[PDB]
């Protein structure tokens, strides 16, 4: 649902405070020019005050956290609170294949979203050759993740390989949800974008990497990037592609896939 200026401003005020004097994020931002969309700050070793604010388990403490920060714009509050709004009001507390929030806060001039500190973005990881995943399972993980967003009535609208990230436990999740919007952009434009990401994946990978999986993914991606939306398969048709036969999609959707284990 699309709100009004006063709604967004009101919602901004409803976000809980964070204490910025007790917090190295501001210091890091002032020690450079980092602040642009959003800016990401990694906190590999959260301090006591941040551990308390987020109620981090010892496991979470060891994983680290990342903060997504945006400058509050008083002429357009939507830009700074849209993503917090999605996390608080629209997305389930834990959809298994979507990037989880650990908390949303407002300071004097910034909004904050905390995330688990990811092991990396999928595009970057494959590009550096750091990881050789099971192509079949990764592709299925990616389709499933998108489907889980469509089931909530949301398009992503900016899918790329780096939309996907690998959590410390090895779960691959869909992030970059600040561009998400209700179901011009349609389900078929998300199919196109995911197709382009698959093409990107095949170009990068031409351990668990199998040549027959790559050829099948290339064929699937060619269907997904058809110029005419009507000629592109639905998510349902994609899930019945030859590439995914023998896979239990229910397990993928529950978040049990680990495409980057050998």
């Amino acid at each position: 649902a699309d709100m009004t200026f006063w709604s967004w401003m009101s919602y901004l005020k409803e976000l809980p405070d964070i204490d910025e004097s007790r917090n190295p994020i501001l210091k890091r931002l002032l020690s450079g020019s980092f602040l642009r969309g959003s800016t990401t700050v990694n906190v590999r070793v959260p301090a006591r005050e941040l551990v308390r604010l987020l109620s981090l388990t010892p496991e979470q403490q060891r994983e680290g956290v990342s903060a997504k920060v945006r400058l509050i714009n008083l002429l357009d509050p939507k830009y700074s609170v849209y993503e917090p709004y999605l996390y608080r009001e629209i997305l389930p507390k834990r959809s298994p294949l979507l990037l989880p929030s650990l908390g949303e806060y407002r300071g004097a001039f910034l909004t904050y979203i905390f995330h688990p500190l990811s092991k990396g973005l999928v595009g970057d990881m494959l590009e550096t050759g750091r990881s050789h995943p099971d192509v079949q399972v990764l592709a299925a993980n990616m389709v499933a993740a998108l489907k889980s967003l469509h089931n909530l009535g949301l398009l992503h609208r900016s899918i790329e390989l780096n939309s996907f990230s690998v959590l410390p436990d090895g779960t691959v999740v869909l992030g970059g949800l600040d561009t998400a919007a209700p179901i011009r952009h349609t389900v078929k434009s998300d199919v196109y974008s995911l197709g382009v990401a698959f093409r990107n994946l095949v170009q990068l990978l031409g351990g668990a990497v199998r040549q027959d999986h790559l050829e099948l993914l290339d064929k699937l991606s060619q269907k997904m990037i058809e110029e005419e939306p009507g000629n592109r398969p639905t998510i349902e048709e994609i899930m019945k592609d030859p590439l995914f036969e023998g896979l239990n999609f229910e397990d993928i959707e529950e978040g049990k896939a680990r495409p980057f284990r050998y």
